Parts: structure tokens; sequence; C-alpha cells
């Protein structure tokens, strides 16, 4: 019944972390746990992603999911427009059910807030996969 | 034609590496980059393993292989008596081939050493390692 050893063996899943790349191994590698898949689709041509990877630094938060998730790197035209349909800009912080399937339509409380990545958005960031990581349903 | 950017983009694979489990996971991984699979089954009740553990630490050569390929942590009764044949002690240095199979078998010059796991063996353990992630037929 009860658990043992208050220590985790592993100590850490995510305990170093890896550069991922392509979209599939990066679903592969959550599949294999069965568990909600997280991935920020980034690149740095847009002075934009320069603009998060700021504050980035500082919040630990993001990290902290970062690390304990999955991770992608694309610069190159690949994202078919089957994949995510407005998705055509940069900051593409998706995630995928765990069935594997890539629910970007996954939103928070201010839907309107997480269009503007502004350099403190990192609450609706957070939250969001905070949020995303969570389940609410099973049974009903 | 030729390549270019002499600088290796992702910089290293494994550059992190991870604390992987489960044969099937190690399998999964390699296989997602169609390779020759090094895994180390070891544990540490038996101080055994505890010896190689020593010089492990300065053997730079091994790290260099245990970080750029698979890795595996086993200490309780799994690898049915189907996996490995006398492979129930506890030095299991086992590697796959490109087709994901547990390749037991493969030896290299002196297969009478690489049985008395040595603290200063790692040359057999590192030839055979060398060996194993180097291919000699595809044609013939």
């Amino acid at each position: 019944i009860d658990p043992f050893t208050p220590q985790t063996l592993s100590r850490g899943w995510g305990d170093q972390l890896i550069w991922t790349q392509t979209y599939e191994e990066a679903l592969y590698k959550s599949k294999t746990s069965n568990k909600p898949l997280m991935i920020i689709h980034h690149l740095d041509e847009c002075p934009h992603s320069q603009a998060l990877k700021k504050v980035f630094a500082e919040n630990k938060e993001i990290q902290k999911l970062a690390e304990q998730f999955v991770l992608l790197n694309l610069v190159y035209e690949t994202t078919d427009k089957h994949l995510s349909p407005d998705g055509q800009y940069v900051p593409r912080i998706m995630f995928v059910d765990p069935s594997l399937t890539v629910r970007a339509d996954i939103t928070g409380r201010y839907s309107n807030r997480l269009y503007a990545y502004e350099p403190a958005d990192t609450a609706l960031l957070l939250d969001n996969m905070k949020k995303a990581l969570k389940l609410l349903k099973t049974e009903l």
C-alpha cells in the first residue's frame, strides 16, 4: 500500500535534460511516460524569442517545467499547415494531451493574454503549462 | 555535397545524459537513431561493481562511451533466462545491433579476458565497446 524510502531513487527524471530535435521524437519520449507533452517550439532569428529568453533565466518556474518536460527546436519549414492553424509565428509553446495529441487549442484564464507574448507574460505562460500538465476529467 | 558549419549545431547529443531505466526504453531511445546500442547492466549490492566504478572515474574513455550511448540500472529479477544465458552475474555490459538485437555474444580480441572483469581490464571493456559501435559489413 504505502510507498517507501522518502527519497526518489532516480532522483529526477530530467535530472540533466537534453537537446531534443524533431517533433515525433519529442512525442515518443513523452509517450514512453504516457503523460502530457510540453514542447516550446522556438527559434532565434527573430529578436522576439530573445525577449522571453530574457526573463526565462530568472523565471525559475519556466525552467522547472522546461527541464521536467519535452523540448523542441525548429527553425525551418516543417510544421505542416495541418499541425497548427495560426501557429505560423514563433512563440509556439505547444502541448500534447496524454494520447500524444497536439492540443494547441489549450488556453487558460485570460485567453486574450496568451496572444501577446509580453516579456513578463510568464504569468500566463506558467499557468498554462502548469495547467496543461493538470488533468480535470477521467470518468466524467 | 560537402557539409557546412564546422561546428556541430547540437554541439553534442547526450550533452547532459540521463538516468534511463528498463530495457525497452533503452532500446527505444537507441532505435530512434537506428545505431548500435550499448547498455551496461550493473548494480551496487555487490562490491564487485564498486571495483570498476573505481577506475571508471579516471578512465575518461569509458565515460566518453557511457555518456554518448545508452545506460541501464537493474538490481531486481527481470532479465528472463532468455535474454542472456550465462549473463546471470553482475558485470553485464551488453550491446545491441542496429536492429535492436542484444548481441551479448559480442567478443573482442582476447575473449578470455572479458570474463574476469579486472579493476584495470578497461582495456578490453573499452576495445569491446569501441568495437561494438564499429560495423564491419554491409553489402558483404
